[PDB]
């Protein structure tokens, strides 16, 4: 995240690492047995790792739990990133409690204008390379979408939000792939994609999950 700011030992308490060896992404868990993170993020070897603050220390909180199955969307482009959504599902369900607990999908989409939080482990310079240990977490309204497809045209889809800053300077980043965006309590993006990270003008491109619901819904309940 770049030009957030610590968020607070499991403040963000749906928030998941997810490991192969070292963190490569975030996700999100929607309830006991089920993580949804970004399809860009599949690999073949996740752990989860809930009630996560320090990603290089215990600290007491965590639930460590392989993923038993990974579903990547039916109609996901590799190239274009159209559909960058991904379940998966864990060996055993968590527990949940105060430190590990999820969120919810939401009934309707959210307006540009509306403030979301992103957070995530991943790169917090722009221009440069520093991966953080602990949890950073970052404010960011939901954009105009005339303004995120002139600063990428002929990329956004349906399936696509930008939320971020004009100015530059404050973003997600690589690292915090797959993680959450949440705007008045419901899970509305998935980290996704951008150019660098807080650069001017071009803000993050976030998976919009309010037209995923009933994907969501049907493949959680047949699986
Ligand atoms: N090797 C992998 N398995 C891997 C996984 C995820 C990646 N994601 C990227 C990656 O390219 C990337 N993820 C981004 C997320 C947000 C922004 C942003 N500026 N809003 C930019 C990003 N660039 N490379 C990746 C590589
Ligand atoms: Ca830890
Ligand atoms: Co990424």
């Amino acid at each position: 995240i770049v030009g957030g700011y610590t968020c607070g030992a499991n403040t963000v308490p749906y928030q998941v690492s997810l490991n192969s060896g070292y963190h490569f992404c975030g996700g999100s868990l929607i309830n006991s047995q089920w993580v949804v993170s970004a399809a860009h993020c599949y690999k073949s070897g996740i752990q989860v790792r809930l009630g996560e603050d320090n990603i290089n220390v215990v600290e007491g909180n965590e639930q460590f739990i392989s993923a038993s199955k990974s579903i990547v969307h039916p109609s996901y482009n590799s190239n274009t990133l159209n559909n960058d959504i991904m379940l998966i599902k864990l060996k055993s369900a968590a527990s949940l409690n105060s430190r590990v607990a999820s969120i919810s999908l939401p009934t309707s989409c959210a307006s540009a204008g509306t403030q979301c939080l992103i957070s995530g482990w991943g790169n917090t310079k722009s221009s440069g390379t520093s991966y953080p240990d602990v949890l950073k977490c970052l404010k960011a309204p939901i954009l105009s979408d005339s303004s995120c497809k002139s600063a990428y045209p002929g990329q956004i889809t349906s399936n696509m939000f930008c939320a971020g800053y004009l100015e530059g300077g404050k973003d997600s980043c690589q690292g915090d792939s797959g993680g959450p965006v949440v705007c008045s309590g419901k899970l509305q993006g998935i980290v996704s994609w951008g150019s660098g990270c807080a650069q001017k003008n071009k803000p993050g491109v976030y998976t919009k999950v309010c037209n995923y619901v009933s994907w969501i819904k049907q493949t959680i309940a047949s699986n």
